[PDB]
Formats: structure tokens, sequence, C-alpha cells
């Protein structure tokens, strides 16, 4: 079993992330999550907080993910691309999941609230069982720090 | 057992892609994947049509894959990157494959129908054991949508 | 069991490198690695020498690895990417590793030799047991072509 735990740590971030223990039927590879907030990207590196948390579980144990870019984040209205090319997450990391997009263009870039930019992978690619969301003030032990 | 299924989907694709059972006693992790078409690059962003339909297969289930640059495709000649920094297809999707890539120069650019700029990695980073390239009008249960 | 094998090819890179037996036990997916050079990034594509030989295992056989960019290696202060996104390293691969790294900037950079912009990522994505850094002369059959 792989596993999935999304807490939002803002109240616009509970809005989309309301409490659920989604499951992955359709065998898809990525979670997609929400950007929570419009924001504007200048030319050059931008600094995108996901006002989330992010565990997960693998055989049990904590374990590593990715984060990709979707086909939605790159169009001709919005040259995008992540920074890093695809972000890996050590299992001990437990603050806010963070974006480093570089906007290629020469004007600035709007993105929506609702927008899903990029998907979160498993370490080693396994299909996610179910997709947890936690709410705002439940304690997980999967985000104390060691 | 890991294999690939790769189908042309027009006449000039079939040229590259002759019907074979191709096994890959090499145990490269990825399947290098041709142009098929001389077009040319303008700076921004690109939509780059393959002209193949492709299915993974992991453990008698289909599986997803990712598609990522080869070294060959950004030069000094060229200043290209694949748009979402590694693409990935799940399962579901038997559509053709189509890459997004930025020309990052300010001049257009040419490729050739014969280069491969691309390649396929089986979901898990698992080496496939044949590259199945089938013919233009052979219908697979596999490129089926449920 | 996965390992990974480091051999410094160079004086100013076995400085960066001394001969050990590194464990991780912090379950760490990525190996950091050293640029052991003061270079300059002229915008563009450059290609970085990293002054080293690598070879991973898993379960006994020599196995493939990915080249990633950390987070460190894209700031403001230097707009800087992969150029392949993700390198994959096949397992036959036995010479220097190398990096394409594309400057966006309009300006020069600089990067200094202790600092680490990339980390090796097992294929599958399997954590490594031991970091084993070899010293210059010793010849591992590891990094013996076929």
């Amino acid at each position: 079993a792989t596993n999935f735990f999304i807490q939002p740590i803002t109240e616009e971030a509970e809005a989309y992330y309301p409490p659920s223990v989604i499951t992955n039927k359709r065998k898809d590879l990525g979670v997609d999550v929400y950007c929570c907030s419009d924001l504007v990207l200048q030319p050059g590196l931008n600094i995108v907080r996901l006002h989330i948390k992010v565990a997960c579980e693998h055989m049990g144990k904590k374990c590593g993910f990715k984060i990709m870019a979707r086909s939605s984040m790159c169009t001709h209205e919005r040259l995008l691309i992540l920074a890093n090319g695809i972000g890996l997450i050590d299992p001990g990391y437990v603050g806010e999941l963070m974006l480093k997009i570089i906007n290629l263009g020469d004007t600035p870039v709007q993105i929506w609230a609702k927008e899903c930019l990029v998907q979160l992978v498993a370490q080693g690619d396994h299909v996610p069982d179910h997709i947890n969301i936690l709410k705002r003030n439940q304690i997980f032990p999967l985000f104390a720090p060691t």
C-alpha cells in the first residue's frame, strides 16, 4: 500500500481541501494540488507557497515524493517551468510545500487559486491507494519532526 | 517483465518504425523515439506530434511511463528543453504522444525526422524486456479506451 | 541493498571526496556531489565536468541512476536549470559525470568549488545504504567497460 496525507495549513487552503479519504481507482500516478491563492508570477524565479503539509507512506513507512509539472502548467499564454525540473521531498521534511517556478516570458503572468500547476508522485512512481485530506487542527504523528 | 508497445499512426511514421519485437539486452532504461518529420521550432513553446501510440506493461498490467529529454536534445546549436521537465503518461491515455518543447533562443531552430530528442522510461524506472513495434493496421486491445 | 560508488579522477576532486564508506541513516534519496572547481557559467548552455566516476548497485547488479537539481541550484541570484530536466545514466556508462546547465540570465554567473548544485538518485528512487567514496588509484571492476 502507498497512501498520501495532505493537510491544509490556512483557511483559504481548507476551502479547496475539505476533509475526505479520496481513493484512486483510476490508477493515476499523480496527485494534483491547487495554488489556493491568486498570484502574479514576475519574469524570472517566483516562490509559490501551496499552503499544505504532505506525507507519503509506502509499505507502512514514511517515504519520499516528487513534485512534477502538469501539462497545463506551460501554455502559449504562460511560459512557466518548475525551476528544479522535479522537486524531491525527503521523508524527513514536514514543513509547507513550496514551488520555485520560472516565468520565461518578459511580461508578468497571473495564476488563479483553483488552478493545479503540479502533481505529487510517490517515490518509485507507486500509484497511491488513498489520498487522505486531513483538517487544519488534527495533529498527525506523520507531521511531527524527528 | 516490463514490455513497451509502439504503433506508428501515419505512413512517414511506419517508415522509422518497421514492425519488430526488438529486445533490450544492453539493459538500457530509455526507449528512444524519432521526430518522424522535419519541423521548425519557434522561440517559445512548440507542440511536437510524435505520430505513435505507446503502451507500457509491468507484471501483466498496463502501466504508466515518463518522457525525458536525451542529452542530444539541448546543444550550443539549439537551446531546447521539455516544457514540463518530464512527461508523465497515465496508463489510461491511448492517444498520440505529443511533446511541449521550449526553444529558449531568440531565433528559430530546425529538427530533422531521424532525430531522437526524447526517450520513454517505464513507471518506476523498470528496464524493458522487449520493445514491440506494431504495424499501422493491427488493433491492440491495449490502445482501446476504458 | 542499494549502494553508490564515487571515485574522484583529479587531485582537486579527491580534496572534496576523501576515501570513506559513508552510510545514509537519514534515509535521504539523493547523493549530493560538489562542483570541485570555481566556474563561470555564461548565458546559454554550459558543460560542467564533475571530476568523478559513479556506479550504482541494486540487489548485486550494476544499475542506472538519475541526476536532479538541488533546490539550491536556482535562486534569484542565478537562474540555473539542468538542460535535460533530469540526467539518466545507463549502467553501461563508466566515464566522468558531466552536466549541461542553462544560465537563463543575460549576465554571467559564478559557482564555487564547495557548492552542490545536483544530487544522484538511484534508478527506481531506491534509498542508498552506503556511499562508497573510493581513492583516485583503486581500479574497481565496476568502472571497467563492457
